């Protein structure tokens, strides 16, 4: 991968691997989410950032502040097949004092066709107290230089899905997958649970008949609290709807504390 | 990747990804095993086994047969760091009509230093009945021309670790991780539990104190029976010693064996 000519976005090509694909020999949404995280990590490394959190600035490190994901929204039009080359472009935008936003565009490397798009909202937190805060002018000034300053949205549409409010699933759920636990492969280099794991866990409670006859078109996921290495999770789903729509909730099996909520939209093959 | 000058082996370079590494920022053994599978698959394609099947030959596709790993033995000397380029060479070889192998040699792309080596034995399964069977003469004939004829072993020593018999762990185990279940990400393109899941499950029962202070040097794993999508597994470990361990994976219900193996670890 490499920064683009203006140095305000980053592109990387990936050849889809045999173990990255599902039953129809196309990349799973977890593979796509892993490639999104990877091109994002390479973008931050290319402009001088370290690995103690995602894109921690000098002033942030001094003040014990970290960026955390608040939401992830992914829309896929075509999943790339085993052996195909996918090109991903990514950039970050400053959203004033509220936080930042990272966007991605996925393209078929042969035809140049846009095959998918994604967005993510990021907020600032004190690494020790876990308390959120507005972004200071000093911090904003340190990272604004690597961002396009004019609006550049992967999702420019007036009332688009990426900004929809997600309600809380009411007991009892229509479907469930109980007692999910992370293994060592589910942790990142900092020993935290990887954000892609939460995607896999949300999808575990979708009935197999839906997975076998439909394709995932959109997934929106709100991240409330991180799951720790020794936590056990329950995945709950309820249908809300050719298209099938679902409301999702991930909570700790012990106390029932919410960790994630989201929605998925599927289309019959 | 590409076939080598003599067309009897295949090489491919890989740049280690951020999510493929552990706490010391070097590739995990599950990442290594996934890269082994990937260079293996590209080698199978480079000689005419299309992406319409998971490395399966024409006769295998006709008879509804799929490949099954019988055993895997991996020795790593140096795990490649995040962002490093590792070059992997692979080849296949028949051992008369009794064994079918896939070997690998891992190297540091810059220096050419051998950083690891692996071997595996294969059987076949009917994809519908799930009955195992040895590689048939008809299937073997479909790739013998792509194999070196004289022996070419990644582990050439007579009486080496890769061919050692593995005993069965006796109850009670010293350590355990119970109730492991596969999720959709743990399945291969044929909807079977993938090869790295059994490796990850064996290692789950190694105490954290060992993982944090030691590095995995050798892993040998025998595959007795596949775990199905709705099965629940118990991972058992007992120290036999460097630190050495005896491993067993069995179904949580009936206690049916699925895997047995050993690991050898070096203090950092
Ligand atoms: C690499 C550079 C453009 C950058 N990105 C970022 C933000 C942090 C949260 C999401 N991305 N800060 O600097």
């Amino acid at each position: 991968g490499s920064l683009t000519e203006d140095g305000l976005s980053y592109k990387e090509k990936f050849v889809v691997r045999s173990y990255e694909v599902g039953s129809n020999k196309t990349a799973t949404v977890e593979t796509i989410a892993n490639l999104l995280q990877e091109v994002g990590c390479n973008h931050a490394q290319s402009v001088g950032f370290s690995t103690d959190g995602f894109a921690t600035t000098t002033t942030m490190r001094k003040l014990h502040l970290i960026w955390v994901t608040a939401r992830m929204h992914i829309e896929i039009y075509k999943y790339p097949a085993w052996g195909d080359v996918v090109e991903i472009e990514t950039w970050c935008q400053s959203e004033g004092r509220i936080g930042t936003r990272r966007d991605w565009i996925l393209k078929d490397s042969v035809t140049g066709e846009v095959t998918g798009r994604a967005t993510s909202k990021w907020v600032m937190m004190n690494q020790d107290t876990r308390r959120l805060q507005k972004v200071s002018d000093d911090v904003r000034d340190e990272y604004l230089v690597f961002c396009p300053q004019e609006p550049r949205l992967a999702f420019p549409e007036e009332n688009n899905r990426s900004l929809k409010k997600i309600p809380k699933l009411e007991d009892p759920a229509q479907y469930s997958m109980i007692g999910l636990k992370p293994r060592r492969a589910d942790l990142d280099m900092n020993q935290h649970v990887n954000n892609v794991t939460y995607i896999g866990w949300v999808l575990e409670s979708i009935p197999q008949e839906i997975v076998d006859t439909h394709e995932l078109q959109v997934i929106t996921l709100d991240y409330r609290r991180e799951c720790q290495q020794d936590d056990v999770v329950d995945s709950l789903t309820t249908t809300t709807s050719n298209d099938s729509q679902f409301l999702h909730l991930l909570r700790l099996s012990g106390d029932g504390q919410e960790i994630n909520r989201g929605t998925t939209l599927w289309r019959k093959k």
